[PDB]
């Protein structure tokens, strides 16, 4: 008879999220999902569920969808295909019974955050995977591996805004005026050559990022060099500062 546990094998995950082991870090105010394959010697599962402890681990169960809200009408969801449990070879190598994860987490949910949650697949004889071992209680995700965790990051930990190159930054005064406007932030700001292109709209209905001179900046200059601070508002509302330099000269 089957003695062994089924088999977490891979995990993976697309859009607003990284990945680093069991744990989701995910940046505020961006769609992510992610897929959870699992295999037993059995080629078979029979039951999977996430459950918010690990105390049911040994009881096998199947959940559909269950979900957690995170702040601006926002939520993660893990859902199991259960239409595909309990078949034969539907946890194989070459076709792993694979679980997902979608969702979000809106611009008032604070950094840090952190959920733990807990996912169990069993067998027709009932071994189930990962153990019983809470991992909140023994301060350790990787104590328990049906375990996996969402950290909440901020969108500025995401993105580096830089200076397009191609504009100009060296004026000269016309013949009579002593100053020149440098205008509106946005002209200045792109994303650094090979980091992500920045966002523009949030999820949260009304969120995108802006681009504005940080307050207190002087923007009608003299003859003279200068270093002005721009500012980057994600959508999330945290926020990059660049400096960004000007020279205005007088006219000859
Ligand atoms: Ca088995
Ligand atoms: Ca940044």
């Amino acid at each position: 008879r089957d003695t062994e546990k089924p088999e977490l094998q891979k995990i993976t995950v697309t859009g607003g999220a990284v990945l680093e082991g069991q744990k989701f870090k995910i940046y505020r105010e961006e769609n992510f999902s992610a897929t959870i394959e699992f295999t037993d010697n059995s080629g078979r599962i029979e039951h999977a569920k996430f459950v918010p402890t690990a105390v049911p681990a040994a009881y096998p169960a199947t959940s559909t969808v269950v979900s957690f809200t995170t702040s601006n009408g926002q939520s993660i969801s893990m859902i199991v295909p259960t239409n595909k449990l309990a078949k034969d070879g539907n946890a194989t190598a070459s076709n792993p019974f694979t679980v997902s994860i979608t969702g979000s987490v809106g611009k008032n949910q604070a950094v840090n955050s952190l959920w733990t949650r807990y996912v169990f697949t069993y067998d027709q004889e009932g071994n189930f995977s990962g153990n019983t071992t809470d991992v909140g209680l023994v301060k350790d995700l990787t104590a328990n591996p049906a375990a996996i965790q969402f950290e909440v990051h901020a969108q500025s930990e995401k993105y580096e805004p830089a200076i397009n190159a191609e504009v100009n930054r060296n004026f000269t005064l016309t013949a009579n005026s002593g100053t020149v406007s440098v205008g509106e932030a946005s002209q200045y700001i792109t994303n650094a050559t090979g980091t992500p292109e920045l966002p523009t709209t949030g999820i949260t209905k009304g969120t995108r990022t802006t681009y504005t001179w940080k307050s207190g900046t002087n923007t009608n200059l003299s003859a003279g060099r200068h270093t002005l601070t721009a500012v980057v508002t994600y959508p999330d509302g945290s926020t990059d500062e660049i400096d960004v330099s000007f020279t205005v000269r007088p006219q000859t």
